Order: structure tokens, then C-alpha cells, then sequence
């Protein structure tokens, strides 16, 4: 059975496929990238522009201000001359210097604002320029990145063309592996594929058995090390002591060479053994991760067998029912043979529910076909799957097998009432389960196959039109 090349090379297209739409997408964000630009450098011009105009608003002001006030001196001097045909003099002719100092402090402020003017102005000319820049810059960036994109595109479709064939040849060998080798043949590979994951389950539980107590070993002899080590230190310091306090100070003498002699055989003695419970903490480690190595390699081909046998046991099922696709008799004619003959199908578990769902999400993305889907796979309609195909395919990953009809799903397993619906259940839709199915997912949203024209896809669960019970199967 020749399904694992084709399964191959269908995913590493898969692969290309996904390597041109992450490039496809780099050169449609770059475009937004320079949109946003555009629309900033825009806002920039139109705000240094309403700068140029605040400053003329205010040197328009600054015009009227000072003419109002040489007008008020006018009017000062109208009333000295009709005035001249005395404390009140002198008051008068302080008043008139005031408003003459006034006027040559306003005189200056629009000197000040005509120059402030001349620089709005010309911050406003050159961002304006800035953003006729930027404007024609990302135009022709668009130019450019939609004939890119026109090529990556046709790149793309290719891809899936290829995609579309490797996939309907894979559903020729899964026809080919399991309704060739009838039902027997797929039986003894099964039991081969659960008894080898029963062992090699119980194989790596026995590796991270031993890894743990290995780790606990490198804990203890690294730890033994370290108070070695710190004795060491110790002799070190009471060693040094005993140095400076001998070259501070007869027989006196003798006793004081003996003092120092014990100091450095202490030393030496604690300073070897802590050598030693290092060297073995060393051990103990090297051990530790190698048999934390030996775990992680055993629990991968752990769960490799795992899978392997739940795909076997799909394999089983599709063995072991007709081909719920077509209608030409897949039986003999005349009464002069004798065939394999297919199953009857019409009217902890926490983990078991997790491989199921592996596998519809594992579709995700496949296209409807009506009346397609099997134990192994998609299939080519009256390639893909319809809402009672997808169920169908899912649930014979733990050998459970169902008829590729909603009405007659609906039957099987116990029916619980809706509102305490769980991760795994089967949500029915229409009079008696007659017109959808979805699986649940947990968390308010369920993955199904649900019309033409909708790929494979996880939606909210819907409450209108639902049965009146879910139904589930572990």
C-alpha cells in the first residue's frame, strides 16, 4: 500500500502552497503598509496648511488691532484740537504716550507674526510636496505588486490543480488498500497495530518511570556535591585563619607548625572528597539526561503507534462497509462465486474523544462533495466531504461505525438532552435529525461539513432548526 507517497507529496505541496500565500500576503501588506503612509502624509499637509492659516487669521487680526488703536490716537488728537479755542491737560497728555507705546509694542508683534506667516507658509509648501511624493509613490507601488501578485496567483492555482489530483489518486489507494484486502486481512493488521501500541505504551511508561528516578539521583548527587564543595570552602577560610594568625605571633613554635600542618591536611582531605561527589554528580547527571532523552524518543514512538493503530482501526471500518457512493452492485451476479460480504449499517474516554476531533479539524478546509467521505478519508461525490461524511469519518478513528445518514446516526449512541451538550457529542439539525449534522466542539462552537459552496470550517453552534436531543457516542 503506496498511500504513504502520495501522502507525502500531497502535503509538501501543501507546503508550497503555504510558502506562496505567506508571499502572496507580504506583497499585499506592503501595499497597506504604503496606503497608511499615504493617508498620514496627507493629514501632515493638510495640517501644516491650516497652520499657514491660523498664522494669516492672527496677522489679519494683528493688522485691524493696531489700526484700531492708531484710529483711537486720531480720535486723541481730534479732541486736542477742538480742545485747544488744567490737571485734566496734564492727565491727558500722559494718556497719549500710553497709547503711543501701545502702538509701537503692537507694531513689533506684527513684524513678529508676518515672519511667522513667511515660515508657516513654507512648511506648508513642502509637505504638501512631500505628500504629492508619496502619492504617486504607492500608486505605482500598487502597479507593481498587482502584476506580482497576478503571477503568484497563477502560481497558486497550479498548485492546487496538483493538490486536487494527489488527493483524488489518495482516495484510490485508501479504496484500493481496504476494499481489496477484505475484511479479515485489515483485521490482522489492526490487532497488530493495537498490540503494538498497547506495548510500546507501556515500553515509554516504563522510560519516564525510570527518567523520573534518574533525575531524582543526578538531584541527590548534585547535592551531595555541593555541601562536599562547601566543606572545602570552609577549609579554605579556617585554613587562611590560621595563616594570618600564625604571622601575627619555641615549643610555642612547634605547636603552631603542627596547628598548620592539621589546617592543610583538613584542607586536602575535605578538598578530595568534595573532588569526588562532583565527578559522581557529574555521573548521575549524564544519566539523568540520558534516560530524559530515552523518554522523549520512546514517547514519540508512543504515540507514532498510537495513531498508527487508530488509523488501522478506521481502516477496519472501511473494510468492512459498502462504498456509500454509488449504486452498481458491488456483489456478484450469478450464483456461481463467493465473496467478502460488507457489514449491515441501516435501522479513558476523556482521550478517546480528543482522537476523534483530531481528525475532523485534521479536514479542515476540504471542499463539499455530496455523499462524499469514508472511514479513510474524502471521497468523490454522486473530492470531499457532506455533513454526515465528515461524522462518519471522524468517529471510526476509535472504530466507531456509522451509517452515512443523519436520520440513522441519530440513532445510535444515547440521546441527551441539548442544553447539556459536551465536547464530542453529535448536534442533529431538521425533523428527526433529516437534514445536518455537526460535531461539537466544547466552548459554544462545533466543526462540520454544512452546505455546498462551504469548506470543511468550525462555526458557532446554531439553535435554530436543531432536534430536539444530542447524541453521544463515547
Amino acid at each position: 500500500g503506496e498511500v504513504a507517497r502520495l501522502a507525502g507529496s500531497l502535503s509538501s505541496t501543501d507546503a508550497e502552497i503555504n510558502r506562496v500565500e505567506l508571499e502572496m500576503g507580504a506583497l499585499r501588506e506592503e501595499v497597506n503598509k504604503s496606503l497608511v503612509d499615504l493617508h498620514d502624509a496627507q493629514a501632515i499637509a493638510e495640517q501644516a496648511r491650516q497652520d499657514a492659516l491660523a498664522a494669516k487669521k492672527d496677522l489679519d487680526d494683528s493688522q485691524a488691532q493696531i489700526e484700531a488703536a492708531q484710529e483711537r490716537l486720531d480720535e486723541i488728537s481730534r479732541a486736542a484740537y477742538r480742545q485747544n479755542g488744567q490737571t485734566y491737560l496734564r492727565t491727558s497728555a500722559e494718556k497719549q504716550q500710553a497709547a503711543v507705546e501701545e502702538l509701537d509694542r503692537l507694531r513689533t508683534e506684527n513684524a513678529n507674526k508676518e515672519s511667522v506667516l513667511r515660515q508657516a507658509r513654507i512648511v506648508a509648501e513642502q509637505r504638501e510636496a512631500e505628500a504629492v511624493e508619496k502619492q504617486v509613490q504607492t500608486e505605482a507601488a500598487i502597479a507593481a505588486n498587482s502584476e506580482q501578485l497576478n503571477v503568484l496567483t497563477n502560481n497558486r492555482s497550479t498548485l492546487v490543480a496538483q493538490r486536487d489530483g494527489a488527493e483524488r489518486n489518495l482516495a484510490i489507494a485508501r479504496a484500493q488498500a481496504d476494499n481489496l484486502q477484505g475484511q479479515r486481512a485489515e483485521y490482522e493488521e489492526f490487532q497488530q497495530a493495537e498490540q503494538a501500541r498497547i506495548q510500546a505504551e507501556a515500553e515509554a511508561q516504563a522510560a519516564a518511570e525510570e527518567k523520573r528516578r534518574a533525575d531524582e539521583a543526578a538531584a541527590q548527587a548534585a547535592a551531595e556535591a555541593q555541601e562536599a564543595a562547601q566543606q572545602a570552602q570552609a577549609a579554605e577560610e579556617a585554613q587562611a585563619a590560621q595563616a594570618a594568625e600564625t604571622a601575627q605571633a619555641a615549643e610555642t613554635q612547634a605547636a603552631q607548625a603542627a596547628q598548620a600542618q592539621a589546617e592543610a591536611n583538613d584542607r586536602a582531605a575535605a578538598q578530595q572528597r568534595a573532588a569526588e561527589a562532583q565527578a559522581a554528580a557529574e555521573q548521575a547527571q549524564r544519566e539523568a539526561d540520558a534516560q530524559a532523552a530515552n523518554d522523549a524518543q520512546a514517547q514519540a514512538l508512543r504515540e507514532q503507534a498510537l495513531t498508527a493503530a487508530s488509523i488501522a482501526a478506521a481502516a477496519l471500518i472501511a473494510a468492512s462497509q459498502s462504498s456509500h457512493a454509488t449504486t452498481q452492485n458491488p456483489y456478484p451476479t450469478d450464483e456461481d462465486a463467493d465473496p467478502t460480504d460488507i457489514a449491515d449499517i441501516q435501522g479513558d474516554r476523556s482521550a478517546q474523544i480528543e482522537t476523534v476531533i483530531a481528525r475532523a479539524m485534521s479536514q479542515l478546509g476540504v471542499q463539499y462533495a455530496w455523499g462524499g467521505g469514508n472511514a479513510n478519508g474524502p471521497t468523490l461525490g454522486i473530492v470531499g466531504f457532506d455533513c454526515s461524511g465528515l461524522t462518519l469519518y471522524a468517529f471510526a478513528g476509535v472504530g466507531i461505525s456509522l451509517p452515512h445518514y443523519t436520520g440513522y446516526q441519530y440513532q445510535h449512541g444515547t440521546k441527551v438532552s441539548p442544553s447539556e451538550m459536551q465536547r464530542g457529542d453529535l448536534i442533529f439539525y431538521g425533523p428527526g435529525a433529516s437534514q445536518h449534522v455537526a460535531i461539537y466542539l466544547g466552548d459554544g462552537q462545533m466543526i462540520e461539513a454544512p452546505n455546498s459552496g462551504s469548506v470543511v470550517k468550525i462555526s458557532p453552534v446554531r439553535w435554530s432548526g436543531m432536534t430536539e436531543s444530542v447524541v453521544r457516542l463515547i
